[PDB]
């Protein structure tokens, strides 16, 4: 499928990442997983350029 960035913003919590994925549906599993561990509960922007998926609380 491709690579995806994946960076989290909480109010005392910080992370970006980078993944890659066979095809999107594990993607999108792996990003509720993968940023709920972060501790976030917020709105989510979207960078094509770079797939950056950035999470502000």
């Amino acid at each position: 499928m491709g690579t995806y960035k994946l960076i989290l913003n909480g109010k005392t919590l910080k992370g970006e990442t980078t993944t890659e994925a066979v095809d999107a549906a594990t993607a999108e599993k792996v990003f509720k997983q993968y940023a709920n561990d972060n501790g976030v509960d917020g709105e989510w922007t979207y960078d094509d350029a770079t797939k950056t998926f950035t999470v502000t609380e």
